[PDB]
């Protein structure tokens, strides 16, 4: 039978009343629009009403035309702000965040469908919500090499301006999704073993489809770099993406094998960055911090950024300098997802 670990983590992601949780935190009203009834077409109309936010927003229209467009938002993707007044989407960090719910509505619309028994089936249901996520999952040794270097990642690469939490390994997994191996660009120089992080609701999601670009109909300004996957040098700078609290302080962060190729270093956020690549693999934002090359180790050959991070000296002469990189690639074949960490956030 699975593994007691493994089942304790299925039994975690596919929690759909944790996910209902996660939605009321997030404002989403799952008594007008239940988890059951959610639908790839709600979601893209949302994205679609989020664009002319976007185009008020960029203008420096708020007032009544704002209103207006958030409404429209609000009726196709229903909120509970209870008796108050619905607030207006305004600045490009309240846009995000509405990215950010239709993306976790994205992985919850996949949940719904994959967390469904058969009859027929010999299996108990735990063990059904595991066979169809098409990933192996397989708990790993804390006396383990592979458990030391990333327990030292996750500390090292800790950031100095993240200081409201710490993190403790709780557990670690192998991670091996079905197909992920043969649609890999081996061939490609550059692989790193680079961090991701997610809210609770968005790992059946993840493990099942693997990590996707951006909708097509997402603003393409809720996007630093454009549509493609993004993954941090640094554990906590990826850590903060779990939106874990001190109520619910258990997250995951995912480790996986990324084909950089040859990066497109960019030192201020550009949408449009991936027509910029122009034979290039990746693109790479530089951050003022980063591990150096000298503490750099290798994981079943690929290149471990260990810490601790220093100064890059690498300034944007003409705007804000991203604190930590980042690195997009625009193709799900330059990712091998590689090791999921079960994470304490101590708060
Ligand atoms: O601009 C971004 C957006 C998301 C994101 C990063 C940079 S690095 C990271 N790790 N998990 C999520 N992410």
């Amino acid at each position: 039978s699975m593994d007691l670990r493994v089942q304790e983590l299925i039994k975690l992601i596919c929690n759909v009343q944790a996910m209902e949780e996660m939605m009321m935190e997030m404002k989403y009203n799952t008594k007008k629009a239940p988890l059951g009834k959610l639908t790839v077409a709600q979601i893209k109309a949302g994205y679609q009403s989020l664009k002319k936010i976007e185009d008020c927003i960029r203008a420096g229209q708020h007032g009544r035309a704002l209103m207006e467009a958030c409404n429209e938002f609000y009726t196709r993707i229903p909120h509970d702000f209870g008796l108050r007044t619905p607030p207006l989407i305004r600045t490009q960090k309240e846009l995000s965040e509405k990215i950010q719910l239709l993306e976790a509505l994205g992985d919850i619309e996949i949940a719904i469908k994959l967390v469904k028994t058969e009859l027929q089936s010999p299996e108990h249901p735990l063990d059904q919500h595991y066979r169809n996520l098409h990933c192996a999952l397989r708990p790993l040794d804390h006396e383990s090499y592979e458990f030391k270097v990333i327990s030292q990642y996750l500390q090292s690469t800790h950031a100095p301006t993240h200081s409201d939490y710490t993190m403790t390994l709780l557990d670690l997994f192998e991670v091996e999704k079905d197909g992920e191996k043969e649609a890999f660009r081996e061939d490609l120089h550059n692989r790193m073993l680079l961090w991701h992080g997610s809210r609770m609701s968005n790992w059946v999601g993840i493990l099942s489809h693997g990590l996707r670009i951006a909708h097509p109909e997402a603003p393409i300004t809720g996007y630093m770099f454009g549509k493609g996957i993004y993954f941090a040098d640094m554990s906590s700078k990826s850590a903060n993406y779990c939106f874990a609290s001190r109520l619910k302080n258990t997250g995951l962060l995912l480790l996986s094998e990324v084909a950089l190729g040859q990066c497109n270093e960019l030192l201020e956020a550009n949408p449009k960055a991936e027509g910029l690549l122009q034979g290039k693999h990746s693109t790479k934002g530089l951050g003022k911090m980063a591990p150096s090359s000298a503490h750099f180790v290798t994981l079943n050959g690929s290149t471990v950024p260990l810490g601790p991070a220093s100064d890059t000296g690498i300034l944007n002469p003409d705007g804000y300098t991203l604190n930590y990189n980042e690195y997009i690639v625009y193709n799900p074949n330059q990712v091998r997802m590689r090791y999921l960490l079960k994470v304490q956030f101590n708060f």
